[PDB]
């Protein structure tokens, strides 16, 4: 219908979720955030993605263990692992990472580019329960993936509502 039917559209917001590999934590946060925005009729106002600080996993689907967790929670992930680019720093409002090694790495990168538009933060800096670090489940088990998933639901929810 009309462009004046509802309140006037917001400029698109963008968020990129990042870990070292882009197979475990970051695709899970991406698919969690994408569900939220899709369920709330606002996916057309978001550019949502995920990427890796390194090229070790380029082209690979998500970790099968994380995929099984997400499938339990009804959010199957459809993602091809990719490495962060220079353009990403210029194009995203937010780059949200999982841990401290991630943040040091991205901070190194941010200083090699001409325009860094993005606010670079830890995702868990949004957790109302104050669990700052979202711990790597790569060497863990099914309850470690569940933990990450639950942290991602709390943090993506608070981020959506109220960005830093």
């Amino acid at each position: 219908g009309s462009h004046m039917e509802f309140m006037a559209e917001q400029a698109t917001k963008s968020v990129l979720f990042v870990c070292l590999g882009n197979i475990c934590r970051s695709p899970i946060a991406e698919a969690v955030f994408r569900k939220l925005v899709t369920d709330q009729n606002i996916s057309e106002n978001w550019r949502v993605d995920s990427a890796a600080t390194s090229g070790y996993e380029i082209g690979n689907p998500p970790d099968y263990r994380g995929q099984s967790c997400m499938k339990r929670h009804g959010i199957p992930m459809s993602h091809v692992a990719r490495q962060i680019t220079k353009e990403d720093f210029a194009t995203f409002d937010y780059i949200l990472c999982m841990d401290e090694s991630n943040l040091r790495d991205l901070n190194r990168k941010s200083n090699q580019v001409k325009t860094c538009k993005a606010k670079i933060e830890l995702l868990g800096s949004y957790d109302p329960q104050k669990q700052l670090i979202i711990e790597d489940p790569y060497y863990g088990n099914d309850s470690d993936f569940e933990t990450v998933y639950q942290q991602c639901v709390r943090c993506c929810r608070a981020f959506l509502e109220k960005a830093h």
